């Protein structure tokens, strides 16, 4: 009994059969032994286990919900044999909507395709598919159960392994608008589990459409949403928002005014509120990053730029006198890129609140 | 009603109630009714009696000077020429200083006298010299300093010129910029008139070079204290002014110079962050241009990097008060050329408004 395939049948349709709750040290033995002693998945192991996992499933598991903790965990260690990578996409495919169902009822199960998903990612390497099921799925469902812990963690673990393509995928439910809310509540969450790689959302549409959203949508809380991603955005990628100095500021003028004057979301009157909640935050960011440039927007953008000042004075009595007044001009704190070669973005965070007086 | 005036004044030296009697007044006020041009003879007739009785009965006479002061007060409108109170102002001052403490009322009766000449239709430099003179040698006290503050109030830029002189003494420069500080905060108008004196020069003189840290405090606190009364004529001293700052903030590194007092000489300016506190407040754009340009202000070798060490470290000391200053609203309103050349912002503003918005800044 160390190694055969005959008794990988045998050890774990036992299994099934009667589950433990930590799959047994001989169980995990007999699974070690065999991984062992075949050494060649692809020309044949592979598939005859997953011929086995496939017919425990469809006669023993699928239909018995208090049974998928211990195929999945069965499932766990079994990976590395099942041969071609494509096939452990077809289980966690064929996996995910079972678990999303019982995620909040069956003790554990959540826990187990969690640790699934995270060894797949982390393994030996396109997310596109895997997004799109877990993103629409996330979408529909608009304290946490966890069923919606399942799906945000997992779409938290994918994109933290391709942040260029998780941000991709979203940008469609940006452009939707039935969707946009939703789409820029996952962003905030994304940056804020903080993956890596966030300055490659200017290598994607994602960034501009932030920017579209906050210029022409007319939710004061869809645009709050959208500020509050960009301001936890812009500390990432502090020196290549140079040419979007002028949209940037722009678009604080435009909230700055909110109370006053693509497919847009509408106000909504049962809930939007005449002001934009986010706007003191955004007033640090852009005069922690660029206050040089962002002051001398203020001071030269007529009568509208009268009351952007007087509307700006209640910001100014907030924040300290900024270092680069004694150290650049309008012009070198765009060219001089010394600050953020030193500091990452934690630092840049809290370098703009140690600005804020009030 | 001449001679029965005289009657009663030589009756009164030797027989004085402590006020007057009702019979002195009385014909004092008909001897003024019926002399309507005092400096063509009647004037002079009585200024040779005053003086005799001075010599004769009272120059000796401690408690007659009261007495007699109360005489010289009411004739005063009848002396004539107005050479002629200052030389009775000038013979009793010395008496009157010798006797303040001691002879009741005589320091009040001669102050009252003082106050009485200035009130009257009206530089006032040879007065103000007598009282300076001996102010840089208590009731005492009290007189030489209210009735300098009197007459500061009456010329202010006549006081300012006499008390140039004594800041250009090193000797005196320490009292002279404390009476400074003593004038202003008395509330004097016209106080831009220093500008039009060598005053305001010389405390920039001995802020760049005295080495006293007790003196170029004084010094600090009283151009601390000047400059809301005239914020829009500085423009030509900004050079000066911001190399004022450069070097008391590195204090721990003709003209008659005050030396370090080894005494009593600390290592720091205590005034130093009021005075980054109103320069900010006058001049913010150009200042913090020179902390963060000095190379526009000082001769220096471009090929080298002694000007570059200095400007980061006038930066790195800039550091604690920056964190104590909220941004200026001239960032949002001008340029540095028009925050010098726009002069709005001065022309509503008093010098306690200019202070109070200064103070708006701070963060404390």
């Amino acid at each position: 009994s160390s190694g055969s395939s005959r008794d990988l049948f045998r050890a774990l349709n036992s299994f099934i059969q009667t589950p433990t709750l930590p799959p047994p040290a001989d169980l995990d033995a007999i699974i070690s032994s065999y991984l062992e002693r075949h050494d060649k998945p692809e020309e044949g192991s592979g598939d005859r286990l997953n011929d086995e996992l496939l017919a425990i499933w469809d006669k023993a598991v699928q239909d018995h919900p208090e049974k998928y903790a211990a195929f999945v965990a069965v499932l766990r260690q079994l990976r590395p044999g099942l041969g071609a990578p494509a096939r452990t996409f077809q289980w966690w495919d064929k996996l995910l909507d079972p678990v999303l169902d019982n995620a909040t009822r069956e003790k554990g199960l959540a826990r187990s395709f969690m640790d699934f998903t995270l060894e797949i990612l982390s393994s030996s390497e396109g997310f596109i598919p895997w997004l799109n099921r877990l993103l629409v799925r996330w979408m529909e469902l608009r304290s946490t159960d966890l069923k919606e812990q399942v799906l945000t963690d997992a779409l938290l673990a994918f994109g933290k392994k391709d942040p260029k393509g998780f941000m991709n995928a979203l940008n469609a439910f940006v452009l939707r608008r039935e969707h946009r809310n939703s789409a820029f509540s996952l962003l905030c969450a994304f940056v804020n589990s903080g993956p890596p790689h966030l300055y490659l959302i200017l290598q994607t549409p994602l960034f501009g459409n932030i920017l579209q959203s906050l210029q022409k949508d007319e939710s004061t809380f869809t645009v709050n949403l959208a500020l509050i991603a960009l301001v936890m955005l812009l500390p990432f990628f502090p020196g290549d928002i140079v040419p979007y100095l002028p949209t940037l500021f722009n678009i604080y003028a435009r909230l700055l005014f909110w109370d006053r004057d693509w497919d847009k979301v509408l106000l909504d009157p049962d809930y939007d509120g005449h002001s934009v909640p986010y706007l003191p935050e955004y007033f640090t960011i852009l005069y922690g990053l660029y206050p040089i440039n962002f002051v001398d927007y203020i001071r030269k953008p007529d009568v509208h730029a009268a009351e952007i000042r007087e509307r700006s004075e209640r910001f100014r009595k907030q924040h300290l006198l900024h270092p680069n007044f004694y150290e650049y001009t309008i012009e070198t704190e765009k060219t001089n890129i010394t600050r953020w070669l030193k500091s990452e973005a934690d630092e840049i965070i809290a370098d703009c609140m140690a600005l804020v007086v009030d």
